[PDB]
């Protein structure tokens, strides 16, 4: 059942929709709007997975669970103050727990045919990296990642006239520094930053070390320009405590859900054209909803205010189909259209192979553990991120670690059996790459039979919905690879898995099981963000647009709803979430999201780690 | 004055719309048929230029005459027999210079922060490419290119049904080839060539090297299929006489203007949108078109039959815009579009950058002179060709020089001079590269004050229109590569410079002196280009489509002019042209332009090398 009229009409099921909604319903009072998503689930580019498995080990119908992602994964409780103020408000703070980024230099490294490890790279002045690429005299020697950050202080430097000190640096920062700062008289918006080093005198050698030590090698190759690059280089430093959610990212949207109601949010439902009806001043959207059974059905309704809750690629397509924008005027639809162009496509993937049991412990490599955080390679890889069995007593252990204490011979050998232990339960890989290595395993996963573990109901009986097994030969080569990467002549077959392309397709001829957006937005060369930031709040009359493609902080939730937020202003009236928090509170999220996290992190580590803990 | 009524309307005053007009009126005796060509020039993606420099030598208000090309540049006397037929048919044989490919082993490589040459690399069982790359053993001691020549009869054995015989591989062979070849039960069209390297068990190492050292990496990283990819690599064998004309490629589209008449020609007038007229059974084409004086104008005309010889982002524009293809029921119009998506879009780039001298001879570099060819790099570079001014005496010293014919000293004495004199005389360099090179050149090209030599005017008085300036930045980088590639502290300031970059626009706020197409196409995975070529010959009634970007020999005019043919052919009762040679000449054209050539050859050898030649 589909409305015929409602007083606001919300177009994406992603996290600005279902943000959109919970806000009007809860603070504006707004009680008949509806969700429309074209999919059959909801989250957008949040997807978390809860497998099952089979408890096979010997002293076992005992189930064990393995969260994984397929989208978005981690966060920080610094810079993001709507996510927090929104986790706080959902009270799902007790959920959160830690991601940790490495695994004291034993997180593996390939570049240029040769395998090793993070301490390795460390030692004689960081001689390896001058041994594997040809580097000039003032590349050799240093860290890679060191050369980002002093070429990030020599920007900086330069650019006195930008303030360049507030110690939380957030959106507004990185929005003024792409904006505001120069090198040699241009703009860093008006920067490619692989012309940017360049102009610097950095080798090519240098550059391509740097863009596939990073792992996301977009930031150098795409066309987004360099200060929005930056943005994104300077998100991962040396001593990130990222977290994340125990049951995955997707705790957030389904926790949406919930508070908004399955009955107005209308899955299956793609938004194909909207018109404006000049008689009742109305919106007129155009859908297409397929049943429970396959039985498609052409609709209409309307709607007083539309907001669309869309990345670049959707919002052209809408555009284009859309009466109510091509009877606007010549100059303006065109700079409309343009004013979509700012914002660069970026593609990525995550393919997530499970297994019984990981294999890549010393255990089973003789070779110093792999633990968490990024194995960076040149290889098509990109990036490799380890997932373990959910489990109480490893989570406490993690959060002792993102406390620097040192422990005591007694808790150092309780750790050390916590750190062995969770080799012997189920486990997964993730391999994470973007730009340039799309390309390599999109045609390896359309070619061939699929891949399936044999007696796979045995080893899991209820496979979610939103996985599509890997392609047989996806498989194969990346084993290959991990072989490679983990320096280990075993790698053995995976239990389960699955691959998701988040690359935005235009073809007529792909099932809607298989359409995915862009996994991700940078901002363009040329493109003066902040311009197009305001003209996409309210492009025409009570139209808004927001998510996160054409956001303050491209690449993350909060990103999507810092845009949202813009749209709840000066459509409805409501201030950021976050100044609502702080007004209601008297401290801000941030400070809340931290003592409520030490708190449940302390009551873990002295139930689990340390009875006698700080 | 535009008619308002034509028999034939032909969208696209490139090679196939050219071609189109000139076989209609001269063989099916159609006179009332009209070109319309959006930009401000005929030819499409060929573009050479003449530039006259003042000839300010010592002992001299004298001109020297240099030839560049901004698009299309060789050509072949078998494999492409609708080109020789044309070729043949309109005179332009006596033009027919060589376009030579190597200098003997001096060509320059830079890989991985070191320079060297051809010649260089062979020595040692190809030992340097060993201690730039961590080959695989079984990749090591082999010249690069024979990896790509090895695997391609690898490819061929495991494949008997496929005949693969004929001596002269035309498209047809490279198309059975595509679609009917397999490795591993997968037919090469399902593959990429990176995925079927990397299955076949070849090193990420080795994989790179070849797409760095091929110099167009976008065979290994785009999305076309493997099949097609390997169509274009093997075109350039070590044994290859190209040959191109004297005034440069534009020789054949300016000679069909002439036999066209330039009244039928409508130049600055776009094609908007077209729509059928179901009472008089006619399209009906709205258009924009600039006068002389930049005064706009918006109309419309009928005709009975269109042919649109357009690539395929254009052709996706008009399908967008016009009501012909939105009033197509649901499934089919989607079909089409699907089949619009079959090819891929390839950038490409030239940046020519002209001197008054030219400073990579040994008079200037001290090192083994450089004359003709691709210079390599795995820099943004991609491929530095080197372009000479004008001179009849070089082109018969090239001439002699395509027979292998062995000199007595003073005939090498004499071409020794000839080779060396070359150099006193203005000269070009293009940097001719393509995929992942792009976005380097692109942010440079349009950041920045643009490049102008100083007193200009006094060294180029007439500089041509379709010349856009190279950006400042771009000349800058450019200049470093040199030195790098040529191994020289020397690389002084270019008289004149052009850029133009084959990349396909849909933003409003760019010039139409700007606006350029993708500069090649090629088919991508899954597609089955029989399928997609017949379809789209004419996907409606009395409206055809033909031109490179869907054609059987995709890269080459003569992909363009076998793509028209299928529309002359099944819209207007035209055999190919090379067929229509064949029976009014009594031999192919093939033999006909290898034997016209070797005559103005054998003069030209005789006037200006050796009087008592073969
Ligand atoms: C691989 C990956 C990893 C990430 N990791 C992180 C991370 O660690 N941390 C972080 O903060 N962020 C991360 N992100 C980013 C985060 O996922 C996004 O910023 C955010 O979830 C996107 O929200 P959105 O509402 O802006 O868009 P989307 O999530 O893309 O929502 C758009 C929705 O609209 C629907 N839709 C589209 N067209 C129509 C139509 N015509 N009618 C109806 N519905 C339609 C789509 O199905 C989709 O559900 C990651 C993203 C990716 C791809
Ligand atoms: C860098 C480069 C080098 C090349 N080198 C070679 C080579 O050495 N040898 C070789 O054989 N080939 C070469 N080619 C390929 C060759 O240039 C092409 O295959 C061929 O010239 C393209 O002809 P076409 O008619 O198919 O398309 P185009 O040349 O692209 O013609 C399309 C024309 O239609 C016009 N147009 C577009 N939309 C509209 C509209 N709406 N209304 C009106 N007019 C419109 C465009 O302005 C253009 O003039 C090269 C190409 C590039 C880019
Ligand atoms: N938050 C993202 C990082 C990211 C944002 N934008 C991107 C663009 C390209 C590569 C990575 C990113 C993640 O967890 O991975
Ligand atoms: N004929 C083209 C070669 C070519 C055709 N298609 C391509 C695609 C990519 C790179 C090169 C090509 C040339 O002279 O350069």
């Amino acid at each position: 059942s589909i409305p015929k009229e409602v007083k606001v009409a919300i177009v994406g099921a992603g996290m600005s929709g279902l943000y959109s909604a919970w806000r009007l319903q809860s603070e504006a009072n707004v009680g008949d709007l509806a969700i429309f998503e074209r999919s059959d689930r909801t989250g957008g580019r949040l997807d978390s997975d809860l497998i099952e498995f089979k408890d096979n080990r010997a002293g076992a119908g005992s189930t064990i669970t393995v969260k994984e992602e397929q989208g978005g994964m981690r966060f920080l409780f610094e810079g993001m103050d709507d996510l927090m103020a929104l986790f706080l408000k959902l009270g799902l703070e007790d959920q959160i727990v830690p991601f940790p980024m490495n695994s004291g230099g034993n997180n593996r490294l390939y570049f240029r045919g040769t395998s090793f490890s993070v301490n390795d790279a460390e030692q004689d002045d960081y001689h390896i990296w001058s041994a594997l690429y040809n580097l000039d005299p003032s590349e050799q020697g240093v860290n890679p990642k060191d050369i980002i950050n002093v070429v990030f202080n020599r920007i900086l430097q330069v650019n006195p006239q930008f303030d360049s000190r507030p110690e939380v640096r957030g959106p507004e920062f990185w929005q003024n520094f792409r904006l505001q700062c120069q090198w040699q008289g241009e703009p860093l918006y008006n920067w490619s930053l692989w012309d940017l080093l360049t102009d610097m005198g950095y080798s090519q050698e240098c550059i391509t070390m740097l863009y596939r030590v990073l792992g996301f090698n977009g930031t150098f190759l795409s066309k987004m320009n360099a200060g929005v690059a930056y943005q994104l280089l300077e998100d991962f430093p040396a001593d990130v405590e990222f977290r994340t959610f125990k049951d995955g990212f997707s705790t957030l949207p389904n926790a949406l859900v919930d508070k908004i109601g399955k009955d107005k949010i209308h899955l299956q439902t793609s938004i194909d054209s909207i018109a404006f009806d000049k008689a009742d001043s109305k919106y007129v959207l155009k859908y297409t909803k397929i049943d429970q059974s396959g039985q498609v059905s052409e609709g209409k309704f309307k709607a007083e205010k539309v907001i669309l809750g869309l990345p670049r690629l959707a919002l052209e397509k809408l555009f284009i189909a859309s009466d109510a924008f091509k009877q606007l005027p010549k100059k303006r639809r065109d700079e409309l259209w343009d004013t979509l162009q700012s914002t660069s496509n970026q593609p990525l993937l995550k393919i997530n192979l499970y297994y019984d049991t990981a294999w890549w412990g010393t255990g089973m490599t003789g070779r110093p553990a792999v633990s968490f955080g990024p194995n960076f390679a040149d290889l098509p890889t990109g990036s490799v991120y380890p997932f373990y069995a959910l489990n109480d007593e490893l989570a406490a252990a993690l959060m002792y670690d993102e406390r620097h204490a040192t422990p005591n011979p007694d808790t150092q050998h309780k750790l050390d059996g916590i750190d062995a232990a969770k080799y012997a339960r189920p486990a997964a890989l993730t391999i994470y790459c973007d730009y340039l290595n799309i390309n390599f395993w999109s045609a390896l996963q359309n070619k061939g039979e699929l891949y399936h573990h044999p007696h796979e109901s045995e080893l899991v009986e209820s496979i979610p919905s939103d996985i599509f097994p890997a392609s047989e030969a996806v498989v194969q080569q990346a084993t290959q690879f991990f072989k490679d990467i983990f320096n280990t002549h075993y790698v053995p077959q995976p239990t389960l898995t699955s691959a998701r392309i988040w690359e935005g397709n235009v073809n007529f001829n792909v099932p809607e099981n298989l359409q995915f957006g862009f996994g991700v937005h940078q901002w363009a060369i040329g493109a003066n963000d902040k311009e197009v930031i305001e003209d996409l709040v309210e492009p025409l009359p009570n139209l808004f647009t927001c998510g996160e493609a054409y956001s303050d902080y491209q690449g993350w939730v909060e990103g999507a709803l810092r845009s949202t937020d813009l749209v709840l202003q000066k459509g409805f009236g409501l201030a950021p979430l976050s100044e609502v928090y702080e007004q209601d509170q008297g401290r801000s999220s941030s400070e809340a999201i931290q003592i409520a996290y030490r708190k449940i992190s302390n009551k873990m580590i002295m139930e689990y780690i340390d009875p006698n803990f700080s």
